[PDB]
């Protein structure tokens, strides 16, 4: 059976992920590389209207005292719902075709992708309860909808100082939500590794107690405050006891099951996109392909990857 | 492996579900409603925030589309129980047993698929949410595990108002075009399954709805016919196609069993208990999955079920 690789790009906004990830489809040959693209058209037209501008005005509303908090959450939550919708359905038809993890000879089809179901299912979310636009709930809510982690999740996040980084940025303008996507992603990476090293949130908890003060398959274990469990201390989840209610612990029973067995890699963006390019393209090196399941699997997938693109890629 | 009876209690609600399920120590645990979740640990009064903007909606002082972002928000905090407790439990999940009593039996107050298609797809029939809302929900349907045996209720429409009347939640406001929605849902869902089960494929059949199962227009598929759903020529859009093909792969391969609620409580504990001779059971994966249910059970019942 023909072997596939999986590549999903994603990180913050504005680091050059696109540009980049265009850079490395150019190289290949036209049918063994395939890419889906940010469903920017199922954000503006199809799933609801112009769902970018009016996630951006209710944070700038929010800010403004124009509106309440619980106002911004519904709205934020809503909005979010769009926003993940073409990542969950391709995640569901894709899966069946997904077999065994078969090793780190060339592929015979590779999937890029414009980031993964976690980015709306997690992060997103996740900034934006930083934001304060959106409540701990809502954010487990999401959680605990991400899809079961299929073999060969191969997820690469960005490097990018932050000068940098508001820099590329700046052409609304909002760095406190670029500071939170920030700070979801650093997290977000110290996780997998803290959870790839053996660490236990259930026995951990305890080291939490304090407030806020990174690599992703590599270094030692990070301690649990420098991972996503440090956001859920949140009062709205804790009990009288002081500890979590069960379903929010469920909950990130759940984020620590789909965030091990996934593998991810760095990518330092502070470069050139050619630059970029050849660094992304250095990655694939030792990335888990899987077998397809059906012989007629990698046909399906392009036709799937090539759809998507043309109908919600521009 | 002991060998587990997972059944999910759904349809409408004002028929007698969780009556029935109350009255029907260690070999039978109940995971029911989780009303504290839906009322202080999710978010205050969620049931209560439904009914009062489907209220709102009706007499005209919101517009369709604040309607359908509070709906659309507050359906994330109705289902997120079903959801958390559906993924920490699929793991423990083994493959098929057969057509000897089970070790354990789970009975659910309704399953993922309630909130997941259902709740919304009715909302969407009521208008206070939108058609592209409801399928993001259907696309996050948890995959079908083995032994997904659901039962859902009959009930003629006089005596289901007539019951409902009684049994009004907190914050709940007794609405009979609501009522009218959620049962055309749960009976199209019925025919939908059927459907499914019989070959029938929603792409072939498509055409149908605009020129031995059911006919498509009486499956959840007619729903979708909805013009923010279809481009300038008509057709669906593919990501809303997708959605469809998940809809039909989760549906196809449950155990849906009808139960007759008009009759007394005693008649339907019994007729409930005698459905279960022909539902799915499935094996665990663990020696020590037994009791790791039975403490999840517990454990919601007794943090959100009251
Ligand atoms: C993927 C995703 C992106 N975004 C934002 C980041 C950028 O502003 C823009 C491009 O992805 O959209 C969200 O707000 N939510 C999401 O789930
Ligand atoms: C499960 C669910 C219930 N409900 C409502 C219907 C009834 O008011 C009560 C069910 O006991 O809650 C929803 O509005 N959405 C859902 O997804």
């Amino acid at each position: 059976m023909p072997t596939l690789l999986r590549v999903y790009i994603d990180g913050p906004h504005g680091m050059g992920k696109t540009t980049t990830t265009q850079l490395l489809v150019a190289l290949g040959s036209r049918d063994d590389i395939v890419y889906v693209p940010e469903p920017m058209t199922y954000w503006r037209v199809l799933g609801a209207s112009e769902t970018i501008a009016n996630i951006y005005t209710t944070q700038h509303r929010l800010d403004q005292g124009e509106i309440s908090a619980g106002d911004a959450a519904v709205v934020m939550t809503s909005a979010n719902i769009t926003m993940g919708m073409p990542y969950a359905v391709t995640d569901a038809v894709l899966a069946p075709h997904i077999g065994g993890e078969a090793g780190s000879p060339p592929p015979a089809l590779t999937l890029i992708f414009d980031r993964h179901p976690i980015a709306a299912l997690l992060c997103y979310p996740a900034a934006r309860y930083l934001m304060g636009s959106m409540t701990p709930q809502a954010v487990l809510a999401f959680v605990a909808l991400i899809p079961p982690t299929l073999p060969g999740t191969n997820i690469v996040l960005g490097a990018l100082p932050e000068d940098r980084h508001i820099d590329r940025l700046a052409k609304r303008l909002d760095l406190a939500m670029l500071a939170a996507i920030r700070r979801v992603y650093g997290l977000l990476a110290n996780t997998v590794r803290y959870l790839q090293c053996g660490g236990s949130w259930r026995e951990d908890w305890g080291q939490l107690s304090g407030t806020a003060v990174p690599q992703s398959n590599a270094g030692p274990r990070p301690h649990i405050g420098d991972t996503l469990f440090t956001l859920f201390r949140a009062p709205e989840l804790l009990a009288p006891n002081g500890d979590l209610y069960n379903v929010f612990a469920w909950a990130l029973d759940v984020l620590a099951k789909r965030l091990r067995s996934m593998h991810v890699f760095i990518l330092d963006y502070d470069q050139s996109p050619a630059g970029c390019r050849d660094a992304l393209l250095q990655l694939t090196s030792g990335m888990v392909q899987t077998h397809v399941t059906t012989p007629g699997s990698i046909p399906t997938i392009c036709d799937l990857a090539r759809t998507f693109a043309r109908e919600m890629g521009e």
